[PDB]
C-alpha cells in the first residue's frame, strides 16, 4: 500500500546464468525500494533477484510472459 | 539477496494468492514471501497461523 508494510527489496542482483527451464514465475519489486529489480521464481521455490535492464533477464521475462 | 523489510499486517485474501517462496538468508526474515495474481510480493510472518494457511493452500492447490 505505498509502505515498507509486507515490502521485499533486492538488495543485490543474482549474478550468473539464468537457469531458463526452472523457472516458474516472476515479479517486479515495488518501485520505492533502492535496486529496480525482476525477481524470478524457480519451480522449486529459489528466489533470484535480477537486473530488468539486462538482455537476458528481459529474454527471460518475455518466455514467462509466452507460457 | 532479498530482503524482507518488515512483515504485512492483516488478511490477505486467498483468491489473490499466485505462489509462494520462502528465502532464510539474512535480512530475509526467513518471510514467506507471496507473489499476488497483481504481480506484488507480500513478505509474511513464518510463524503466524494466517500464513501457514495461505501456504497450505496455496501447496494443496499444486498437487491436485
Amino acid at each position: 500500500r505505498g509502505t515498507n508494510v509486507g515490502r521485499e527489496c533486492c538488495l543485490e542482483y543474482f549474478k550468473g546464468a539464468i537457469p531458463l527451464r526452472k523457472l516458474k514465475t516472476w515479479y517486479q519489486t515495488s518501485e520505492d525500494c533502492s535496486r529496480d529489480a525482476i525477481v524470478f521464481v524457480t519451480v522449486q521455490g529459489r528466489a533470484i533477484c535480477s537486473d530488468p535492464n539486462n538482455k537476458r533477464v528481459k529474454n527471460a521475462v518475455k518466455y514467462l510472459q509466452s507460457l
